């Protein structure tokens, strides 16, 4: 149970924290903001294929092709998706609530000679501004976890979703109630980067909600955390702004990752 | 969650249902007692062959192979469990609550020539005649939604599974509130076969209660349910027991079939 506390992260406030980072050293020219998926712990493959691993595992669960009109919901500085738009055709519309995104994602787009094939918007998916059955897809890759109600977003998706659209998301979870020497690392994240996390059962009564059924969860805590947290470690350590710590996440078994799926009932085009 | 009648099936009521199903038959030896599955809703692929997809992909998420110990928890006529002995190379354990059963199963350990590596006995899952750490996955395959309790039943799995071990179970289940018209064809199906129902999020709680970890959940519904469901009422409408089309359930959107991955912590 969500037993170590929650921030109450807000929109035009993340966008703060990383107009700050997405700018400056988190992340400047092509780079995912998400974690590396590995198919073993002791596969050496660089991080940016890992990352992109994740992309391409997670495009594939949106049954796109060209022509396929999808949501990019937290669109960081564009790699994602610019990324499905160039490998599969399809359509990219994303949004961000950063503004600094929003220019380097467009940036990314044209530098890939896409400007009109991958699209980046300012739009916060708290109330997302696009009339109701416009998208064949939706992802949400590593961003649901920085917005204020995930119901409201649920709900949201649900409705600018075509029926038989998919949603496929990644998020923070509980596997198990926490060690308490990990739940001060756990928290000091969650609030460094303003995350909240939730129950494992919170996903089916939120995606009923919203229109959404279920299609899978899938634990990917073993194939991402700790090697991303390791090889990031490394980075920040062998280099002399502030004290995020990765490490003390390292280990921390209970700490979760997870790729989930729903789908919005019908059939489409 | 809480809107259909179900019956609270009994171990004993339930092997003497199976015991009357098996010996007549209507279970055969070598015959799979669940859906099949298929990739695409209009692909061919006959029954059986369909039926024993279903077996090879809940099998490897047992990630097992040689001299793996697997408890087949609610075998059937046994043909899971030794077609997983077969090609696995596994040392296969199964159990049932039907008498019939049991002895079909063992017959059919004794054709394939493994009935060294294929035994079945008749057992209860929520009393699991087995030491601690004994087995290294739990398959149970259309089989608990006939079991008494889903908690209890999931902490022997948990207390007989060895560190590291993985159960891989189906289940029916509410994919959203079920249409009047629907839940009619669902009840008497319930009913007619000694069988319960959850819900998506019934399930990681439970795991829970009995230190499992949840790894996968999966809404195989489309692949399973209308397929089989009308092959078996096109056959049965061959037949001209008051029985059953199972096509009462199709067009049932809401009726679910999942599959569940479960491990206990390394």
């Amino acid at each position: 149970l969500s037993e170590l506390p929650m921030p109450s992260p807000a929109s035009e406030e993340v966008g703060a924290l990383y107009d700050r980072f997405t700018a400056l050293g988190a992340a400047s020219l092509g780079e995912n903001l998400h974690f590396g998926y590995w198919d073993s712990p002791d596969s050496q493959v660089p991080l940016a294929e890992a990352t992109d691993r994740l992309t391409d595992m997670m495009a594939e669960r949106l049954r796109i092709g060209a022509g396929s009109r999808v949501l990019d919901l937290g669109c960081g500085v564009g790699t994602p998706g610019v990324r499905i738009a160039r490998l599969s055709g399809a359509h990219v519309t994303g949004i961000s609530v950063s503004h600094e995104q929003v220019v380097r994602a467009n940036a990314l787009a044209e530098e890939a000679g896409l400007a009109d094939r991958a699209r980046f918007q300012r739009a916060d998916a708290m109330d997302l501004p696009f009339e109701d059955e416009s998208f064949d897809a939706v992802i949400a890759l590593e961003s649901i976890i920085h917005m204020p109600d995930r119901a409201q977003v649920l709900a949201q998706v649900g409705r600018v979703l075509r029926p038989g659209g998919r949603l496929v998301l990644t998020d923070f979870f509980e596997r198990a109630p926490l060690a308490p020497e990990g739940r001060a690392a756990v928290q000091r994240y969650l609030h460094d980067f303003m995350m909240t996390m939730v129950s494992a059962e919170a996903y089916p009564p939120l995606l009923r909600g919203a229109g959404l059924w279920l299609e899978e969860f899938l634990d990917i805590s073993d194939q991402t955390l700790e090697k991303t947290f390791r090889l990031l470690s490394e980075r920040i350590n062998s280099s002399k702004v502030n004290q995020f710590d990765p490490g003390d996440l390292v280990g921390v078994k209970e700490f979760g990752y997870l790729l989930l799926v729903a789908q919005r009932p019908g059939k489409h085009h």
